[PDB]
């Protein structure tokens, strides 16, 4: 197909215009005073919302180059959620703030490379300053404060989350499910989570949640390549007869099997999920055996001598629930026997004692920790289903926030930490004038999010920005009360991880984009 | 009338367009490798010329705003010519460089005030360094070298220039006249020069020369306003009867008399020109008295009861020749008697001895210097009239150059000194990013002349400029021979004053441009 | 007035277009096979012609830049006529070829000034080659051969020219006048010719002749500037009363006097011709005195105290006829008495005896020769005025040709000399590829005119071109006979001067044009 | 050596190559001048003025050249900025082949839009 080509100035300015469109469309939601956006729904009624994530997913421009520019920033910003639940809006705002001045500098004419390297130096210094400014949060009381703050001051949810974390350490896996009644329950159950996403978004039965949820699904553990549906005919027939869902845990699925499963999911003929086995090689095999033990199924591999055309519900693994995402997957309430689990635990512990290699010993330590940590599930109870669901959503939000908090302490929110570190790093310099103007650009961008928040409030931005910069420490301007003081004292704060991730990703996109000479795309 | 108004970018871009068009039309003539430019002339065939001054004078753009920019640049750059001979090409090339870079920086969003301040500071530093690098010219040998260089290897012309300089002192006014015979002559005749010029271009009997010349005209000495032509009635009647030209020196001329003289010259009724009386007040009165003594004329005043309507041919002074310019006016070969001249000289000497006040002492000192020995003139003899003509032209140019030399020394030519000082002034810095960028802009800009010259040669301008910058002292690249070496040896020396004035004027125009925000121009 | 400005290739393309149209309109006429061209005449019926000079004179293009190029080429070619009448078409063809090749090379990127230098060096080599190849033209036999060749093989006019040349030596000025009978007459008459043309184009009573002719006009010798018609009142009125024509010779005529004389000529009030005095200063005064002695008039100047306001017909000198050319003026049949002529001749002879320097002796020798050589008149005789007129025109052309031939030898025609030197100059080279390509351009283009003539013959051009190149000496292709052989034997030949000047002028135009980068024209 | 340093050096080494006519000579000059193109382009990508570094490298001999990474000079071999001979030779030869085939193009046949 004939491809249009643009070089230098025109291409970069087109991308900049697209980026400005996206930023103007998204940032308006930022801040407690966040405005509203309306999303056209051709089939039915429109929906109001403030979720920058939703607005971003909806944005798609007409001109190809503008669409290109918008989409790249969308893609990078999405990873803010993958990192720490929230932050996409901050990432996009920083992207616009950097890129505007950066491309202005380019147009004026300076070594774009030197500008990029200066940006990177400034961002690294910013990361160091964030680490210095961070405040740890591991105590139960601080954890509860963070959680309730995230959930809009719900001490009950905060306490529940803190109790779950105490019960299963701060590394265990936590999940949420609907409470049977008004009360709430904190359980301990077998299961395990591993860094594996879904093989195709089509598997998503819960698109609004951006996840895959399955109830009492069968489990398949085939440690080998998968390309042909013919291999899965008997298990598929048995699953259809039973009516329960299926899960596919294999080395990989492609070709005919992949296409057939995709078609079935698209037409909803059968609900089944697939994901690549965690890890690789020998440790992957060991983890698969562990999963079989925990699930009550059986590992099947041609090297062992059994075929997928002979597998039956008896040796197929079974569990009462599982959850899968674009990134991670977890097992809920397996079927494996606790005695067998303990035997496997002792076996792997003995293997650890045998393991002289430090790396392999750490791998086995992680495996045994995952196996023995079980799983903790919190049951959300409310008078009405609506209340239950809202509390569940807030619980997930606070759980993500607390995860990030235990990960990287916490810092004052409202972009206050960003502007504070910006003021601190005012005397950073590079190896050339272009690099130094890059430093200036980086700082001018880091000043943006607070200005946007204030603009949303109504008061003139630069006034409050300068006042806060003149302040120090945790000092800042609370939008909620439209006053000044300490965010930590006022109870507003952000998980340092989100700020770090947003700044780093914004710097990455700016660096990639400022170094674009030729674009190419398909003609209409 | 309704006016078209532009603000900011919409206006500065247009001024940049006009300036760039003018620069592209002019600079091509720079350097010993100057190209050819065809200038239209709606009488017959077009004229090929290499005179950047003529090219600029002819340049004028259709668009109102582009014409505005081009005309203002022309006007200001012309001051370099008026001060130190040629001036124009270097002034325009510089102005273009600084204006382009400054507008690019301003579009880059930098404080224009600080940009202008930095440019001016760099100009100051460059002026000081150039003065330091100046090669003094205080000897007959150096004067002759400069003269022959200016006249393209004319040792005899240089020798004549040196002889005249010695005869009439360095500051002594000098001019040239067509030689009567083959041999050249250096005579001394009574005359005087004062910093005044004609009032209307219509008085220019020799528009090609840009100067007014009259042979044995009459001289008017009325130190009062010329209210009405009634005063000029008997004067013009007697002048027409005598069939002679007439020179008018008056304190002031009103609109009626000015327009009457304008129409008289347009119709050529009488060869009459007007010039402001030198100086003002008492010193003006004294100078007019001295002029009367020199010319044999009579002072006309109401205090003495002597009015113009009663004036006769006797009252007006005479002098065999006269020359006038934009601001330079000289009386040549006055008719007054040496006895009266000596008497006035003695009177002024006694006044000097009586002068307790310094200011008045120096006033009388320049008066006596002006009156001492009158003027020395060059008789440009040649075998044929053509030879006489071009010898006279080149001799006048060399005279201007030698004046500039004896004034402000001399430096390496071809604009090399500009880069020689720019490289040395790299360490200069301002009080913020804006001033720093302005300084760097000026530092880059000064390269323009040499780079344009080498480009005309066709060699790699960047390579040659880098080599010269690596060089030192008067070492440089002779575009004429396409060789390197010390510019002093090959004798390509540019007068210091012309370069200084060109740089100053370019800086002034650049500052006024950058500081401009709004234009008002008539609707096209 | 705003001007349209063009640059670079987009500028020189229009110059090339203009030159191409001019060449395609002129060159076709060149050669014995000259194709007819018909010129517009608003008066009515058009005119068929092959006069390339006329065709060029009548060319004017709509586009301003094409007009510029065509006018420049026309004016430069005009110098071919100025030199020897012929050669204008040859110059135009050479200009077309050189310009096309040079602009093509410039498009190739070759350095323009290096190209120009190569062109000029090759041209100088060709000049010296032709100088070597020249065959002397002198003595009765060669004079008669040249004359009859010029007059289309008319031994009659050839013999007349030879007899006149013998009568009046070599440098003796000769003239052509209408006779009174069938037979012809040679004579010695009093007159003189000086290098001064008409002071206004309106003085050309014979526009077809491009020269002034007056029958027994009065002669005015005013050795002073002439600015006002008031000076010429009495003489003009006396001339009008007498009804005779008037000739004006003055040191300078300008301003109101010139304007009034032009108005009178346009209105036919009085037949007046104006010309500047010869030379300058002392030699000008001496020549004016000699002219007065020859004419019987009196020199008028303020130095003697005699004013033109008192001049009379008796005061003015008289001669039966006078002629003024584009650049030279001649007086025929002066009234000055032989006694006075001998007296002045002896005075100047004594002055020669007192003469010291070779410069003075040569000047005086030239003056005495011009005075004492007299003049000869070719009284064309024939049966009818028509044939008399054609014979007169042929005599004029043959006189020009013979003058040039005796001046600078003579060489074969048909550009065969050009191609011969082109062949001889294969070896030449230069310091760089640009110089070499310039040389090749020069040779190839200089080879063009013979190809054009052949193309007019209807034969294949390159065949004859290479045949001649293979040939040697004066061997060539006689277009009239359509046969090869020696030009000298077949009586085909042209003056050396005409071809030399044509080549030089074409080279000069090519250099000037290729050195063009910027063009400025009035807006259409 | 890499960075087009070998190509520019050889191009320098071919100063006085010649052909049987000026057309061949200009063809050779075109080839040699084109040889420099990669080094000039990479220098431009550095953002600094190309001809400077081009002539600077042409002045030296052996392996002296320009390093983009360090922005400095030295023995390109010692910094390890080097390429296999085969790749550069094949690139030059293929470029020459395609250029010759293109320059020898007179007529064109293709389908309409």
């Amino acid at each position: 197909a004939a491809k249009d080509v643009k070089f230098g100035n025109d291409a970069r300015v087109k991308m900049l215009r697209g980026v400005n469109v996206l930023a103007d469309a998204v940032k308006v939601t930022l801040g407690p005073k966040g405005r509203n956006v309306v999303l056209d729904k051709s089939f039915g009624a429109p929906t109001i919302t403030k979720d920058g994530v939703s607005v971003a997913r909806e944005i798609e421009l007409e001109d190809k180059f503008e669409n290109m520019g918008a989409q790249m920033v969308k893609e990078v910003a999405s990873k803010a959620n993958d990192a720490a639940g929230d932050g996409t809006t901050t990432a996009t705002v920083l992207a616009q703030a950097i890129i505007t001045e950066g491309l202005k500098a380019v147009a004026a004419g300076m070594n774009p490379m030197d500008l990029k390297r200066g940006i990177d130096k400034a961002v690294t210094a910013a990361v160091e300053e964030l680490k210095a400014l961070s405040v740890p949060c591991s105590d139960s009381k601080a954890i509860a404060q963070v959680g309730t703050i995230s959930a809009n001051s719900d001490e009950t949810v905060g306490k529940l989350i803190a109790e779950a974390m105490d019960k299963v350490g701060k590394e265990g896996v936590i999940t949420v499910e609907d409470g049977t009644g008004l009360q709430d329950e904190l359980d301990v159950v077998e299961g395990m989570q591993f860094d594996r996403g879904y093989l195709s978004p089509y598997f998503i039965n819960k698109p609004e949640t951006g996840a895959v949820e399955l109830e009492s699904p069968f489990i398949l553990l085939a440690d080998k390549k998968i390309s042909n549906i013919r291999e899965m005919l008997p298990v598929l027939e048995a699953v259809a007869k039973a009516g329960k869902p299926l899960l596919i845990i294999a080395e990989d699925v492609e070709g005919e099997a992949l296409a057939t499963l995709v078609v079935n999911t698209m037409r909803g003929i059968v609900k089944v999920a697939a994901v690549k086995a965690p890890g690789f090689g020998d440790r992957r095999k060991a983890m698969l055996q562990d999963i079989a033990t925990l699930t009550g199924g059986t590992v099947i591999s041609e090297e062992i001598g059994m075929e997928l055309e002979k597998a039956t519900l008896e040796d197929l693994g079974q569990a009462k629930r599982v959850v899968i995402n674009k990134d991670t997957t977890t097992i809920i309430d397996g079927v494996g026997e606790e005695a067998a689990i303990q035997g496997r635990v002792a076996q792997i512990r003995q293997q650890i004692e045998e393991a002289t290699s430090d790396y392999d010993r750490e791998k086995l330590q992680e495996r045994v920790a995952k196996l023995a940590g079980g799983v903790a599930v919190i049951k959300v109870g409310a008078a009405t289903e609506v209340e239950m669901k809202e509390k569940k959503a807030r619980v997930e939000d606070a759980l993500h926030a607390t995860r990030a908090a235990v990960e990287e302490g916490v810092v004052a929110g409202g972009g206050v930490a960003l502007i504070r570190v910006a003021s601190k790093l005012a005397d950073l310099r590079g190896q050339n004038e272009d690099q130094n103007v890059g430093i200036k650009v980086a700082l001018r961008a880091m000043e943006a999010p607070l200005r946007q928040i204030v603009l949303n409030c109504g008061e003139e931005p630069s006034v409050v920005a300068n006042t806060v910069k003149g302040g120090d420490g945790n000092y800042g301007y609370n939008a909620a009360t439209e006053e000044y003081g300490n965010m930590i004292d006022m109870g507003i704060l952000d998980p340092t991880k989100v700020t770090r991730s947003a700044l780093q990703y914004a710097a990455s996109v700016a660096g990639l984009m400022i170094t674009t000479e030729c674009m190419v795309t398909d003609l209409p």
